[PDB]
Parts: C-alpha cells; structure tokens; sequence
C-alpha cells in the first residue's frame, strides 16, 4: 500500500498547467525543501506524509518538485527507515521512459572527453549520486571531499585513455569548447548545449523570470574572489566587524566547503551566536550549477537536477570546487606522524581474488568494458572489474605487547594513485578504511575484499542488492564496478598506499549519516598538506620519498601494481 | 671596427672558470642590469662602453651575462642608435652552433601541443621577442598587453589544428603533463623536462645556491593571492597604512601589469612619494619564470633566457598572466561609444593582394606551411601567408563637413577573432592601427597592405630587412609570416572588426619606445570590458550583437572571412 | 638554408610516419650499392625484396599503421601521395594524392625519356606469369 503509493507519486509526469520548477535553482530548492518539511509536519508516520503528498499533488503542485521533496522526506524519516521503505531507484523516474535509440558513435562525436561518457552516464554512479544529495557536524567537509574525490577519479580515468587533463572552471568567462549531447533517450526531456557555450554574462533572455533568478556573472565572480581572499587571510568575516571566524587546521575544510554550499545555518551553530556574512560569500556552488542549467536552456518548462554527473561541465565545475580544497590544504598542513599507530606495515599487495589463472601475478589486476545497458540510460560501455583484494602485513610495536586482555586497535587506510599523479595530495583515491585489532606480538596478514570496502556501495550492477549487506547498502557509496580505474591495455602503473593510525578513542551519527564518520578527517592523510613537505628544507622530499621510507615512517607502506584494460563483448 | 667588436663579444663562449649565470634569475638579472649601466657610465660613445666590455670580459665575467648586458646597452644608447649599430641577430648567439640534427617526428613525440612547435620555434618570433626584452609611462601596460596578445594568437593557432585550448598555469601545483624537448640542435646547451614535471615545492636539491635563490612555491602563491585580492578591492596597499593606490579604469592595467613585473621604481614615480608594498606583491612574473627554469635543471652551469617562447610551459604561464588581465578588465569597463569618430564605416574586407586567380573571392585568404630552416633552430614548419590587404569604406558624419582647411582626422583599429572565440574580449587579435584624414564629404576606400601593419615587424624572413622601412623596422614587432593565423584546410571562419575613434589631440616617446604609443590604451577597444555588456539588462547583448549593429554603432563595422591552410613543399 | 622536413597534421597521413625507415641513409646506400652488384640471380632479387617488404610491413604494424596493400591491381590509386624531403624536392618531386599509372602514356613526358608501355601490356605479362 505504502511503497505502491510512493512509486505512484514518483511516476507522475509534469503537465502543462503545472507551475514551472527548476531543480537546479536555489530559490526553487528552498521552496522544495519547505515542501519536504511540510510533509514531515503532517505526522510521524509515512501514511501521514504521503497523504500530505496526494493532497498537494491534487492541488496541482509540480510532480518533479514532489519527487525531490518526497525523496528527502523518505530518506530522513525514522518511520520510513525502520519500515525499510526508501526512495525508489533512479530507474523509476519518468525520464526512463518515452524504437530504442542508441548512442551516436561517430568520429564527429568523440572529440574532447566524450569517451568518458560510459563513466559519467554509468547507471550506478547516477543512482548513487542521486540518492547522495537526498541525504545531504561535517557537512561542508563531506560535500567538499566527496566531490573532490570523484574528481580525482575522473581525472585518473581521463589519463587512462590518454585524454587531456581536465581544465578547471576557474575562469568564469571560459568556453565549453566541446559541447554536450545527452544519450538519445534523454534528449527529449532535456537537451545539451553547442560547442563553445559560455555562461550568460547577465541572463538568458529566453528563460523566464520564473525559472531563474538573474544572477549575473560578475556576482558569482565576487563571491569567488571573496572566498579566495578569506582562505588566505585565514578568516571568514562575520556579520559583526571585530569577530571573524578564524580558520584552524581542523575547521578549515568544513567551513570552506560549507560556505561553498551555503550551509550557513549549520555552520552558524558553531560561532557562538555570530553569523557568517552571507552577502559576502554567497551561495557559489548552487548558483554556479544554476548558471550551467541556464546556459543550456532553449526556447516556461520544468528542469530537474536529473543527470548532473552526465554533463561534462559539472566535472569542470567540481574541479573548481577542488581548487578551494587545494588552497586550504596547503595553508594548514598536518604532521604525518601525528597519529601514527604503534605498528609496522609490510608487504602491501593488491591481488585478484582468483589466483588460479597461472601465469598470474601479485599486483596485476584487471578491469573490463562490456556493453551499456541502454534501458538504464548508459552509453558506450559498462565498466567492471575482476574481483580484487588487498592485503598488508601488520606487526606491533608497542612497549606493552598486545594481548587478549589489552588489544592494540588501529585503523588501516588504503589509497591509490596513478604513478604520474602521485606527488599531488589530491589525486590519491581512497579505497578502504579498515579496523584491525591485534592480540599477539606476532604479525598478521589482513585481507580485505573489494566487496567489503568502506568506500563502496554495497550492491551489484543496477541496484541489485547484496545479501551480505542487507543492513548497510551505502546506496550512495562509490559503485563497485567503478572502484578500479579503467587502466590501459598495456597495464597502467598505479601506486597503493597504506597508513596505520591510532584513532582511539571514539560514535558514528545515526543514519543516514553513519558513513563518512572519521575521527581523523575524511580523506586523511591526503586532505591537508604534510608538514613534512611544507617545512622541507632539502628539496628532496616528496610524497614519493616519504611513502617509500619504511625505516623512517614504518606505519606507512606503499607498493606498485598495474591495472589492465580489457573488452568483454 | 665597432660592429666587429660587438659580434666578437656576442660570440664569446662560456668556459669552466666563469662564475655561473642564470639569465632567468631575478637576482642575476639585477646584477646583469648593473653591468649594463656600468657600460653606459663608461662614456657617451660606444667605443667607451665597448672598452668597458673587453675590460670586464678579460676580468673573466660571464659571456652570457655580457650578452644580455651589452644588448641592453646597445639598444638604449643614443650614440648606438644614431650610428645605427644594433644588437646582432639572434642567429649570432653561440647556441646557433655546435651532422645537422633534425627534429624527431614520431607518433610518440606529437602528443599535446607539440605540433605548435613551428610557431613557438619560429626564428622571427624568437628574434622579435629576444629583442623585445632588450627594449623593456606605460611599461606595465605594454608587458601585459604584448604577452596577452601573443597568448591569444597561440590559443587561436591551437584551435586551428583542433588542439585543446591551453590550460592556464593558475594552479601552481599543476603538472606539465606533456614534457618538452628542444630541437636537437639546442638540446646540447640546455635540455627540457619529462612528462608531469612540476615546480619544486621548496627548491631543486641538485641546483646550486649560486644559480637560484630559494623561492618556495607557497611564497609565489602568496603574491598571487595578494594581487588577486587587490584587484578586487580596487587598491594596491602602499608602504603607508592609510594611503593605498586606487585602481582607476585608466591606471588599472598599467599597475597590475607592472606589479606583475616588479617594476616598482617606475610605478612608484606616480604615487606622490609613497611606495608600493614590495613585500606584499613581490615579483611574480620573473620568479615564476625562475621556477620553470629551476624545474628543468639537471645534474653549477650557466642558464640563458634564450628560447623562452619555445618552451610550451611559458605559454601556460603567459596564460596565467592574462588571467590578471581578465580580472581587471571586467572590473573597470569602458564606454564603447565614448571616443567614437564622427564617421560611418562600411564594407570591411580582407583580400588577397593578388586578385587575378579566378575563381578568387573577397574574404578568402591563404596561409602556407613550408619547410623549417633547421640552421635557424626551427622545427616542423615555417609558416607564411600569401600577401593580404584590408580595406574599409569611410564616410563622414560631422556637422561641419571635412575640408582641405579643416580635416577630420580619425583612427581605424583592425582586430580579428576566431568566430568561436568571438565573444571573449581577450581573444581578439590586433591587426592594424591606421590614421585616416578626410577632406571631402564623400566616401573613401582606405587600403592597408599586410606589410604596412602597425603591428608587424618590418622585415622579411630571417631578419632580412625591408627597404621601404629602413627607418622603422620594429624589430620587436609581430613577425610578418605569423600575422595570419594558420587556419584550416576547409577554410576556417574568422571575424574582422574595425572601429573608428577620435583620438585627437596628441607624442610618441623616443626610440626605442615609439611603437606602442596609443592615446586610447593599447588594444583598445578590447582591453577592458564594454559598459554596454556589463550593464546590459536584456541578456541579449554580446560583442557579436554590438559589432553587427551598423545602425546603433556606425563607427564599428564587422565582416566575416575565411583563412585557408596549405602546404608548400 | 638547410630545409628540414614538414611535420604537420596534414602530412602524416598514411605511411608517412615510416619515412625515417624509407629515408634512412644506410638503407639507401645499401640498396644503392645492391643494384650495382646485381646461378641464383632471380632467386636473390626476389628474396631480398620480399625480405625488405616483410620488415616494412612489420615496422608498419609496430606503429599500428594499416598493413600495406599490394600493387596487385594496376588501376589502383596511390591515395596518399608522396613528397621527398625538402632537400631532394629540387632534383625531383613526387606526386599528389590518388595518382595512378597513366593508362597509355604521360602526354607531357618526351618520347626520349619513355617508351610507351601502356597499362594493358604490363597487365598481360602479369596475367601470363600468373598463369
Ligand atoms: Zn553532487
Ligand atoms: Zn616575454
Ligand atoms: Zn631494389
């Protein structure tokens, strides 16, 4: 009865009497969120909220508005969670309906990064991220980390086919020199833009005042320059002249990130009654996304925030977001040895699970590119990888040897990087976070499966569920099939990195926020510069030299593997 | 006797006792400049300076130092000018000597922008720019304009072969993902760097403290962020707390540019005794170049600033320099009608001079790519173009018709842009500046030859002189052969732009500074944003719409032509 | 002035990349002297030339260029063209894209330089040796 009513609501099509809705417009979003809350205020049970929905839907509110609003409602609802009712799969959205048009593979349509379409169109990436923004102390820090992290992966995937590195959207008068054209099954609902499109300086003339608040270019540029110049001064100006918010190495990213996402309520709760100057720092991320949608508008109609990851320009935008990460990271370094675990790491290995293919070798894994599920709006391919595992040997260091009575408890952090992009903090891709508990003086070999990754979304392809993980799911995790960068046919060199940290002692918040909880900062140790390197005096120091020094930093081990590309028809 | 002694000095080779010299190191440059001045103080005639040279050269000062220093001396010397003795051609430098090695054209060496090598290695571009920095109120403004302008051309040339747009060096932790390897005849004297080289964070360990003052990365980044945040505030802080220098629409570029080039003496002369805070804004351009040379150093030895334009990374640097132009330009717009000439422009045409090739057409010109002169350190090709001309019709508007007794005197400004890059102020390439004087009420057709351009260096290929221009030469002009963007085999669309301005009344400084003198600002009207577009309210306005409106802005005409690529073996 | 070669995206089409191999000085001196030398004379001619074909095809595959299409049909096009290195273009030149054999004769080429051997005659020999 209830899940049926839900699928009913999500299936509702926008008609011509409906007040136009712009799911990428901050104002429209504020309205949407109010309708979300509006449902929650209708009772503590779902039937209460869902009634409010039919009620509003009959009063002819926009069906696309209701989907973003019913989605957020369903995701944060104690009743919904406990009854394990969720927002539907992305597949149930109306745009997954209308001859089945395929994609156009032509020498005229593969210019630029069009080849990375299989990645950007991938169904599980899109469902993941779709549910992600339904979920979303550390709200700025997560926004900034998550998006920086899927940038690092996209740049790496770019390098794998030897495509040029992505040029950040740092200059707002820049061209989108390639253009973008959705897969032919989506072109109906919305379209793209032509080569060398730009932001409109002031406004899109043909786009109604109802869909879009005029945010000229120079205003966004002001926010940008204002946030830039804060990060450097070290403070964010407050509504009150003499009480700025001072960036600390601990707060810096959560504030830069949050302000980028205009989560002032949340941040304001930590200022002791001061407020951040919203006129000064604005809402750069959401309005910036707003300008891209504006640019692609053609003559109002309804716009959804459906398929953001698909548009090549959102990845140029997320690269600009990352710039703020790069700026703040080197302003506030951290000691790499600061939270070392009294332990010694050795023999880091990334292996195939299936070792009975000799000639096989340690450190030689494999990805494959098979056919795209066109009915799931995928293009060009569907990436996957033969099942992998990593292991490392861990042996203790403590004065007091670990015993059943007094365990040493540490955390192992697994990152990888393309050998080429190795000396950049921000290209390292997080692959696992695993707790190890030692009870002997002796060494162990800790084994982690790919499917157990703390980073991975616990489902099979196309949202098919994992029995083993009925509880966790992490629907908004990084897809399993995209866990491994694609690699090259020759075997592309990558570097693996494990660090052992003493985190203790900690309390992960309640769903749906249990997942990114990390005592050290998300992405540690690569989220801030290393005071080893900033304060280096020789010149010889680098991430490379540090994570190869097993003598000086024994709680860090690195190893090199190779990822091999493959096609599977 | 004198020109022989000069060629003698310039031919001197660095030996192993010579104190190492770093022609890209600010400190070394300050030393060099002092040796320059040192010569000038030896007398008012050349023999006096040249004696001081042999004198110092015997005392074993560095021959490469003497070349930069004797070059600057020779260029600013009244005696030298009047005796028409000049610094030699770039050909006479020692690196133009050692089997003749060619270039390596291999599918492994054409990745990235390696194809634009014919342009960056071009001999006349290198001699031009080599002499340019020997020459160099408007010193900041010229530095910034000249370099922004050869960026615009390089980006356009990039687009012509459909290579990706150049990614600015805006993030200083960026990779040089392509690498660079000088033509094989230069690799001896100096070498390049490998794929994905970066700046050294702190210092190059293997590079002596004698060649390089340690300027870590974070220091440059500070200057950058400091200049960024000035441009936005509108002022440059002065040594004295309450008297900043306020940027005006008129001063803005000369100060941003000059401070980028650390020409504080010059700028300081306009502050009424205040000084700019050199600790705050630094010397970003010269040190930044210093960091690139540092990056490519391999183990001191001597480094010359020879062949800067060759290195693909200096064009990524000049793109970053341009960013400061982009920032300041839209902060201080100008009225496009502010200095209109009372006149009406019609029928703008770019033609081949040789119209007797029917089927020929107006607006269809032609470039060719012939063989590189390997003995002039060129690679891949030597661009050229069939002789072109432009003309426009000019008819007066004045209440008082122009008469032999009272001429209307206006200036015609010719710019072109790739149709794709048209709506960006900074991609328009200046092609001519010509004075027109009217004596009738009637229309005229003003004709300008390519070889007469106010932008062009008045020589044939390889520094061969123009009889017609014995006087002017403009040795540091834009080469003739590179005047036209290369185009495409299909005929690449370009747009031509003519504006008529009333400049009167003006006084070009003395050589060698006569050339960039312009009452309107160099690059007008594209050097600052147009207040037509910044203050637009419709959204429909663009450079395109404005320069097509012959009714509303009749002193502006535009037309479209096509440039055709060609090979000549 | 020493003219170099033109490395341009317009001049690297086809097998133009194998130019370092075909222009190589020691290959050219070798083969130049070879035909000054030349029981087994047929067998050597055929083997030597088959063998430097095998190497050229392999070298072709190494840069992943297409395999060479034999001149087995005499009405075939030379779809790429050829332009000698710029230091040789003076003495002799090449031909443009899609040049063919002249069916009968080159009209502009003197009877002193060339005995008219029309195409169909060569084709006859070919078909005769085949059979
Ligand atoms: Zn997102
Ligand atoms: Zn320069
Ligand atoms: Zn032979």
């Amino acid at each position: 009865r209830v899940s049926s009513d839900v699928r009913g609501i999500f299936a509702l099509p926008v008609q011509k009497d409906h007040k136009p809705y712009n799911g990428l417009s901050p104002e429209h979003l504020e309205t949407m969120k109010a309708v979300s809350l509006m449902l929650d205020a209708a009772g503590p049970k779902l039937e209460d909220g869902i009634s409010k929905a039919k009620e509003l839907l009959e009063e002819r509110i926009n069906p696309e508005l209701m989907r973003d609003a019913l989605g957020i409602y369903l995701t944060h609802s104690k009743d919904a969670q406990q009854r394990k009712i969720f927002p539907p799969p992305l597949k149930n959205h109306p745009f997954f309906s209308t001859n089945v048009a395929g994609e156009i593979c032509t020498a005229d349509t593969l210019h630029g990064h069009a080849l990375l379409s299989y990645w950007r169109d991938d169904y599980d990436l899109n469902d993941s991220h779709y549910y992600w923004h339904m979920v979303y102390d550390r709200h700025g820090e997560v926004f900034l980390y998550v998006h920086s992290q899927m940038v690092a992966r996209y740049e790496t995937e770019s390098l794998c086919w030897s495509l040029p590195l992505v040029r950040p959207w740092n200059q707002y008068d820049d061209f989108l020199e390639n253009g973008y054209a959705p897969i032919s099954s989506l072109i109906e609902h919305y379209g793209g833009y032509p080569p060398f499109s730009t932001w409109y300086s002031i406004r899109n003339p043909d786009m109604p005042d109802t869909l879009n608040v005029t945010i000229p270019r120079a205003r966004l540029e002001e926010w940008r320059d204002n946030i830039y110049a804060a990060i450097r001064k070290g403070q964010f100006e407050t509504t009150s002249k003499d009480k700025p918010l001072v960036l600390t190495r601990d707060n810096c990213l959560n504030f830069v990130g949050g302000i980028l996402d205009a989560q002032y309520p949340s941040l304001n709760k930590l200022l002791g009654g001061c407020s951040l100057d919203e006129e000064r720092y604005g809402n750069l991320h959401n309005y910036g996304l707003g300008k891209f949608a504006e640019m692609a508008y053609r003559n109002g109609l309804t716009i959804s925030n459906f398929g953001a990851p698909r548009d090549p320009c959102f990845w140029r935008w997320y690269k600009h977001l990352q710039y703020y990460g790069r700026l703040a990271a080197t302003r506030y370094p951290q000691d790499i040895t600061a939270h070392r675990a009294e332990v010694v790491l050795s023999n880091l290995v990334v292996r195939l699970q299936d070792r009975s293919s000799p000639h096989y070798l340690d450190g030689h894994i494999t990805t494959f590119l098979g056919p795209p599920a066109v009915n799931f709006m995928e293009s060009k391919a569907k990436l996957g990888h033969e099942p992998y595992e990593w292991n490392v040997q861990v042996k203790s260091c403590r004065r007091s040897p670990p015993s059943k009575e007094n365990p040493q408890t540490l955390t192992l952090r697994l990152f990888i990087a393309a050998e080429d992009l190795m000396n950049d903090y921000h290209s390292w891709i997080e692959m696992d976070r695993a707790t190890v508990q030692l009870t002997d003086e002796s060494a162990i070999t800790k084994v982690r499966l790919d499917t157990d990754s703390s980073v991975a979304r616990k489902m099979g392809n196309y949202g098919e569920p994992d029995p083993r993980y009925a509880s966790a799911v992490f629907r908004h995790g990084w897809p399993q099939n995209l866990m491994l960068p694609v690699g090259k046919v020759e075997g592309m060199p990558f570097v693996a990195f494990c660090i052992a940290t003493d985190d203790g002692i900690p309390p992960a918040p309640a769903p749906p926020f249990h997942h990114y909880h990390d005592p050290r900062g998300m992405g540690y140790p690569f989220n801030r510069a290393w005071t080893q390197l900033t304060e280096d005096s020789t010149g010889k120091a680098s991430i490379r030299t540090i994570i190869s020094n097993a003598e000086l930093y024994p709680f860090i081990t690195s190893t090199t593997f190779k990822i091999y590309r493959t096609t599977k028809f």
